[PDB]
């Protein structure tokens, strides 16, 4: 299904550290964030997405429209300018962030009652799994 609406609680996080390191997130921030349980709140209406990523210490928000390129400044993440584009490949939602880092972006999809998120940067892949709250 393409329906990713919901409140999603993290149950698994693979190689989060390797991915953050590939983005050059500073050593001290990584120590805090690496084992936090993340919650994703996704509001999806047609192409319009509002995604909130929350944890005890860090709260992020991004809004986008599927099919519409948007320039992003990655703020409290790695502080870079990228050109972002989110599209569908079948029922996989694919984000490409063009800029300095190669292979930068993510893919999100649903299997049963679970949301899967694959984050990529350089040669690093982080895989996260969430259950619907
Ligand atoms: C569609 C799912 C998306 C866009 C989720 C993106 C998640 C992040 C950019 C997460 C960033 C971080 C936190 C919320 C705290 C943990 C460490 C960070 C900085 C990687």
């Amino acid at each position: 299904t393409r329906d990713q609406n919901g409140t999603w609680e993290m149950e698994s996080n693979e190689n989060f550290e390797g991915w953050m390191k590939a983005l050059d997130i500073d050593f001290a921030t990584r120590k805090i964030a690496v084992r936090l349980t993340l919650t994703l709140v996704i509001d999806q209406d047609g192409d319009n997405f509002k995604v909130k990523t929350t944890s005890t210490f860090y709260n992020y928000d991004v809004d986008f429209t599927v099919g519409v390129e948007f320039d992003e400044y990655t703020k409290s993440l790695d502080n870079r300018h990228v050109k972002a584009l989110v599209t569908w490949e079948g029922d996989v939602l694919v984000c490409v962030q063009k800029g300095e880092k190669e292979n930068r972006g993510w893919k999100k999809w649903i299997e049963g009652d679970k949301l899967y998120l694959e984050l990529t940067c350089g040669d690093q892949v982080c895989r996260q799994v969430f259950k619907k709250k």
